[PDB]
């Protein structure tokens, strides 16, 4: 809950089902993106697959997912496909997530 600052928030489409995830802006790497997908999807980069096609929902082997190599750079910008607070992605990863875990402390 922050007043004056406007966070960015993206729409993306997994096969489990349609998710959301706040970003930044384009200022920010697809390293940065993925991360973030990390921490929130709790997915690991390693495995994280964006795509700007709905064709990654179809990608069942890990070749079919090496078709995908648009978002892959982690240092390329999602400037280049340009994604606006609603433009739509598709994330793709294998196996399962794992575990959140977070505790803020004051020192």
């Amino acid at each position: 809950g922050s007043s004056g600052s406007s966070g960015t928030m993206l729409r993306v489409r997994s096969r489990d089902g349609l998710e959301r995830v706040s970003v930044d802006g384009p200022h920010i790497t697809v390293s940065q993106l993925k991360t973030l997908i990390q921490d929130q999807l709790q997915i690991p980069i390693h495995n994280q697959t964006l795509s700007t096609n709905r064709n990654l929902l179809l990608a069942k082997s890990p070749s079919d997912f090496l078709a995908f190599t648009d978002m892959a750079d982690p240092n390329l910008r999602i400037s280049s496909l340009n994604l606006a607070h609603g433009s739509m992605v598709y994330l793709a990863y294998e196996g399962e997530r794992t575990i959140r875990g977070s505790g803020p402390s004051s020192g």
